[PDB]
C-alpha cells in the first residue's frame, strides 16, 4: 500500500 511513499503516509 501507499505507506511507502511519503506523500501518502499521512492518512496511508
Amino acid at each position: 500500500g501507499c505507506c511507502s511513499d511519503p506523500r501518502c503516509a499521512w492518512e496511508c
